[PDB]
């Protein structure tokens, strides 16, 4: 597993971690994390399914979208607060569920992302994983603010009793909503992870029931008063099905590219979906969230302009928590918050409600390309232009 | 040819081959093979025609297709079995014909891919090349299961007697079908191959460059075995095949080893099936595709577009070369699981349910060639940097 | 900040600067500058907002446009002079406002770009920044030719008195126009800049984030100088500008230093001019563009799409920093010749003849984002190799 | 200029030149040439205008075109001969004019490309440059076969007398056609070249008259009986003008990307042009040639399928001539000849006349793209999948 030279090196790098407020963007936590986490943790956290195409595409598709900002608009004041699943929130984003947080943060785990989401002036919703390291009660008890909200992400067990009880329990504990994950009926093949464990129905586990169906969701809807959100939808047809059975929302997601490879970028699915919901006379019947590859405030703004109620982030927070703990999570939150406010100003709007599609240039949303392979001989032999040089010393 | 240093190094690497069950995907057999095979074998197996554009494009075109998976579907059970050329098969894929397998596996050659296809719980169809190292007899005799099926890939000889006899022979031996290759009337230029050995020359009397449709029509009369035209590259020829009544075609370009700039078979498949329907030829033909298939999801996409089966060449060749029969069996297991695992996440439970509504085909045509790089602008530009650790 | 090793190295490189007439293109000044400026100056000048996507896109979008040149046309004589904001100018381009020029040129700052714009045979308009290092007076006083024109770029202060006075002042001083910048109500995040120094903070009372159209309408009444709204990024705002009657706009995003993912001004220009015509606003406004312009052909494309003038920021900044006033003059000569030389090959003889039929705009919209690289497939693949020389 | 270490090194590499028949493709001559030619020659030959975008695009646009080959066709026999400007030729390609051939081949210059074009079984047309190193008569006299044809490329001089006489002269000498170049009224800026000479109307030279117009061509048409071809056309409007004044043809060209940068790939201009010539009832009134970036037989086949009468090549032959002389040129010719025949067989046709557009897939001819710039931080921090490794020795 983790060698002595591995351990020795990382321990030394951890003492050279730069001061938390020298961290400029979310990628910085990722770099530091990639150098300090154990092989196992890094592998667990950073991997995606198979070739990890979807994992990267989730992020790159945001780049097929450009802005059409308004100028000469009074932008002295800006408000990025909004509402999600019935609760008022300070920001348009949230921490999505990430199992085994103790892998990167052994002592605090999820309790630290909870403190991170409520200890600062900006209280951010935290989605709690079913497969979390810590227990539900300790995670919820660690929340430092009564104003902060927490959501419980649920995997339905083959043993429904366990699930029914867990729901009664988290509801008693005070979570504001249930996100039931449906994109993992089977475990995705994360190969970086698999290589380390060298130091078909095997992907199924009764812990997560591969037989979950819409009927099952309809019944769950009857057993609880908590808003229900179907997490992991990847096509418009299922957003419509969700709206028709009456759940509160869906999160357009592919599990951060950790499940089906070649699932589309949720931002693209979002673009296709909202207009169709209007055509089907389902506008606003559902609250639609997206996650995957979101790393910049402008990523969030694009999602909001296309109609997302909220934008989730997984890995960035995981890395912040692992390298700097609760304070890292708070920092991450501050960085994202500011990127959103500053770009909203430049966009020329002053509130989340004003983020609409006419602010986006969607004309090239479909330019997802695959180039003809490189003419290696032609390019190898070719010699490009060179810059002028300084005089010989 | 193969030097002493070459031999010394490779022999040592072969003893460091990792344990067969540490092999995660098809690319792993390729990497190992590339470091252990002889220059000649590697060059022979890994090369494509001219600039090898099509060889790579065959694979890359699969990436112009995305999935539109169904969720909240009972995927506890999944079945990837199907039927090809009248026979029931455990999987939707097969081993395509690859001549000279003894180059990578000197002792067993094709006999080892045969054992690999039937020695495990999953019996996979094996297409036997005309130019195989081993004899038809010994390759078919090597098959360990009576349930496994074998197909014979045929090159029509200028000497038709030789061909007529070979057909009677393989038919007597029990092969379930005849795949007659039509994309190699002349040998493509594999330059990696040629460098090592340092236009009427591309024609050999072995493969008759004069083969025409009439010839196929007559072959149809001389045998009872289903006939499949291997190497179709345009819709017009799929239609001609359906019209002369053969059993199927395999949309292929010889793994990019023949005409460079032939399109990705997956693309030709996407264009073809709808046209077959319009021409009232739906299901008259069984359509297979090969070329650049390396992941289960590649296979699923082909199946959703209507392919009856998906063939793989090189991947199996590499497995056979590095790990022999067990390698082939391993490759088979890897592909089998990739297909089942992703079929579940796709939200379907059988090959029949794999249809085009499961695919996002909106960008199938985004095969691009970028404007050349502005080298001075990019060279001088300095991109953003990541934060750094404190100075030790 | 700037270390001893830094200083020692750069001072030595500055004495090895090549002779000014060995400088072939604008990129050469950029390379030299990047090796000689202080970390602070380089970071300040070369940075863009966040990921710097727009900064680069501003330049790259010019490459989505190709030429459809006329041949067999008498191009013995060529004229690239034109008119901007009521004044005749020798060239179709200008020096856009760049604050803190003393960072790269401590002794002369902006006074040196002024001398550069008028000391040669080609007099180029110079836009003077509000945040310049030098004072308005001294920059205008430094102008060596009475024929050269200067424009004042203005940031409206929260304290309008300061602004009203500054306007009376620059107007008295003789500037030919007022460019009021509207794309920086808040300061963009230049991260290269920030690393060296190791959301209401992005607002300074210097640049009033509350500026609106009404404010511009009133400014129009307090001055006789033509007014140009600098920093327009969408067609709706070009139309609003035309409707309130200002003299023009400059399609710009602050050289990618403000909102990341704002589009390439050239693209916004292509979309805008035809719409202005449809709205019966043809010629009511003079439209300028800036951002990523580095070659004469970039300028020609902007002109063919209807731009009245094309501005350049960084290129001139780099020339001024490395070679001072003479560098600016050199840059001016380089761009001047690139424009004339390519206008001849384009087959036209004057700025007026630069129209869109000279451009191929069919792929203007091919701004793409590729599917991520299949790393295993590409890593394992071995491309063709070139023949080699005999073994020595 | 050329240093002692430069000279010493190159002289040694020239003795290590591999045997001529070990040369597999045109790129091989380019590599060898790039290592053996003098700085000056290489710079002169390999450079294009400004950023050299068009130079590379000329070649890459061929890659936006794919084949739709016919199978089950008797392809035992194949014929790649055709006719150009009234003469029967063994191949569908030719050597385009390249000034100063003595730069790469000091002793023989153009005389060697002439011997190379006629000494073998395949006689290839040779276009002779006005700015050639050798004299017209010696170049024409060096032709070893009476069956081989030569064309004279003309630059019209400000002093028309000189031009009128030169035409009378080359016509007396026996050239079969006049290609008058019109894409160089002014000299393009080849910067690799300029850098070496450190070891506005300055681009004009009365030697090449910048005032040439259509009228001038009409009159030239009256002063000679040789077919005239306007070399350097870059838009459809001028192909139509040429057809209307009655010249024999045009060569869709941009001077190998050595003149206007951002001129289009001639193959693309060809695709657009031929259909328009038919619509305008001008089909076959003109013979249309293309040049630029052609390096493979399939490049040639694509051009022919789109209606080109012949395909020219510049640099490849220049490099072959420079490194191996007359025999190199002959080799180059053999390589191209075979690539064309072998791929024609696989295409499923047996003669040049059968090369038509239904053999091409033109659906993506317009996918000439410019990607959104790279998200450097995201890609830098990302860590891709790795291949399995051999056991530790
Ligand atoms: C290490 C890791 C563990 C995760 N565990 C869960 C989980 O237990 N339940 C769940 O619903 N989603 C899980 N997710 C998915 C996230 O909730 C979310 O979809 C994803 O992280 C968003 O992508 P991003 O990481 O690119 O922002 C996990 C993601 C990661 C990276
Ligand atoms: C080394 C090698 C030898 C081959 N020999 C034959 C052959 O004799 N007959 C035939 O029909 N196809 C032959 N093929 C082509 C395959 O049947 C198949 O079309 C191709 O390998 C599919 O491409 P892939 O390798 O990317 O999967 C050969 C391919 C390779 C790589
Ligand atoms: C270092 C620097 C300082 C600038 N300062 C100003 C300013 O004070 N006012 C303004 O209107 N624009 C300012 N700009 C933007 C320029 O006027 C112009 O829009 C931009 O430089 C054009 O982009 P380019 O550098 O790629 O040519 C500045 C640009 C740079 C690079
Ligand atoms: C070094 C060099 C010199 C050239 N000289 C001439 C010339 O004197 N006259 C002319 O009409 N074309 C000239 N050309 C252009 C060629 O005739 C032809 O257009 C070009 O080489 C085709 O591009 P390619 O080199 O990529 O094949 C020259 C090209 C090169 C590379």
């Amino acid at each position: 597993g983790e060698t002595k030279e591995d351990i020795a090196r990382k321990e030394q790098l951890k003492s050279l971690l730069p001061p938390l407020d020298n961290i400029i963007n979310l990628y910085d936590f990722e770099y530091l994390a990639s150098q300090t986490l154990t092989k196992q943790a890094w592998a667990y956290y950073s991997s995606g399914a198979n070739d990890e195409v979807t994992h990267r595409e989730n992020h790159n598709a945001y780049h097929r979208i450009f802005f059409k900002p308004k100028i000469l608009v009074d932008v002295r004041k800006v408000d990025i607060s909004t509402d999600m699943l019935g609760s008022h929130v300070d920001v348009p984003f949230y921490v999505s569920a990430t199992a085994l947080c103790k892998l990167g943060n052994p002592l605090e785990g999820e309790k630290d992302v909870a403190r991170g989401c409520g200890q600062g002036v900006t209280k951010v919703p935290q989605m709690i994983s079913t497969l979390a390291s810590c227990s539900p009660e300790e995670i919820i008890e660690a929340a430092p603010s009564d104003k902060q909200i927490q959501w419980y992400q649920l995997y339905v067990n083959s043993d429904r009793k366990i699930t029914d009880d867990l729901v009664k329990n988290v509801e008693k504990l005070g979570v504001k909503a249930l996100f039931v994950t449906v994109d993992a009926p089977s475990l995705g093949q994360r190969e970086k992870d698999m290589k380390l464990k060298f130091s078909a129905s095997r992907a199924l586990s009764k812990f997560i029931d591969p037989s979950l169906t819409w009927k099952d969701i309809e019944e769950l809807k009857k057993k609880t008063k908590l808003p229900i959100v179907i997490k992991g939808v990847q096509r418009t047809e299922d957003v419509i099905k969700a709206a028709e059975i009456g759940v509160s929302g869906v999160v357009l997601s592919n599990h951060g590219g950790r499940q089906l490879d070649f699932s589309r970028a949720p931002i693209e699915v979002l673009a296709e979906t909202m207009p169709i919901l209007e055509q089907r006379n389902l506008k606003d019947k559902l609250e639609v969230f997206v996650d995957g590859g979101v790393r910049r405030g402008t990523d969030v703004l694009k999602a909001l302009c296309l109609g997302a109620k909220g934008v989730g982030l997984g890995r960035p927070f995981l890395y912040a928590n692992s390298c700097y703990g609760r304070n890292g999570v708070e920092k991450a939150i501050e960085i994202l918050r500011d990127e959103i406010e500053m770009s909203m100003r430049l966009l020329g709007v002053t509130s989340i409600a004003e983020l609409k599609p006419d602010l986006l240039d969607l004309s090239t949303l479909k330019a997802r390309t695959v180039g003809v392979p490189n003419d290696v001989l032609y390019n190898e032999v070719y010699e490009g232009p060179t810059l002028t040089e300084f005089e010989d010393a």
